[PDB]
DNA sequence: CTGTATCTT
DNA sequence: AAAGATAACAG
């Protein structure tokens, strides 16, 4: 029992021997003794944790970990009580709140719920160093969460894909946009925010796909 | 008033 | 590549 949850282990182990995989972790890992380095080491994959990823329906790509002392965990957005939910979180609750009628704020920031359901909580950058935002964009963080968007765009169907920001937006040319369902915005964080997050309406519109593509629909308030 | 992207150069 | 300009609002 470790990092990798078995089925994502068994879907991206291919990617352990690739020089680029080689050559990121000893990236991470120097920075690591330089610096303060979040998420902590065991939680960087806690995206891989929560369900299997032939679960997977629904796929929230962010840009980079919260750079914040205690706050990225691994699923994207999410923070663990008693930490408070970050500036970007509470913005994707206000708009969960005009977006979902039953959505009422949950009183804490742990998305484990979301993923739980298949809901997959991935960053495109998965590390990042303290007080720095994209410190370790292009350093192979990228391909390797390509790897994981392109196993399930080729192995799934008519996953919903939401893709928050500019840089998780690098991914929409990997994801086969008949085959898949891809909706795309603004970043959540406050300095985006006001450029088409708010009234996206991501959540509701992502049950109305799974609805028609004849899959159970995210219960977003099973937090 | 300080801290939490995106576009342009 | 990296940084300036711009931007919106909570604590
Ligand atoms: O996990 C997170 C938190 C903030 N911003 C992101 O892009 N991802």
């Amino acid at each position: 029992m470790e990092f990798f949850g078995e089925s994502w282990k068994k879907h991206l182990s291919g990617e352990f021997g690739k020089p680029y995989f080689i050559k990121l972790m000893g990236f991470v890992a120097e920075e690591r003794k330089h610096y303060t380095v979040y998420p902590p080491p065991h939680q960087v994959f806690t995206w891989t944790q929560m369900c299997d990823i032939k679960d997977v329906k629904v796929v929230i790509l962010g840009q980079d970990p919260y750079h914040g002392p205690n706050q990225a965990h691994g699923l994207c957005f999410s923070v663990q009580r008693p930490v408070p939910p970050p500036p970007s979180l509470e913005n994707i609750y206000k708009e969960l709140s005009t977006d979902i009628e039953d959505f009422v704020h949950p009183g804490h920031g742990d998305l484990s719920g979301w993923a739980k359901q298949g809901v997959l909580l991935l960053n495109a950058v998965l590390t990042v160093r303290a007080h720095q935002a994209n410190s370790h964009k292009e350093r192979g963080w990228e391909q390797f969460t390509d790897a994981v968007v392109s196993w399930l765009n080729q192995n799934s169907n008519g996953l919903v894909f939401l893709l928050w920001g500019s840089y998780a937006q690098k991914k929409g040319s990997a994801i086969d946009r008949k085959r898949h369902h891809v909706l795309q915005t603004a970043h959540p964080s406050p300095l985006s925010v006001y450029r088409g997050f708010f009234g996206c309406r991501h959540f509701s519109k992502t049950n109305e796909l799974l609805q028609k593509s004849g899959k159970k629909p995210i219960d977003w308030k099973e937090l």
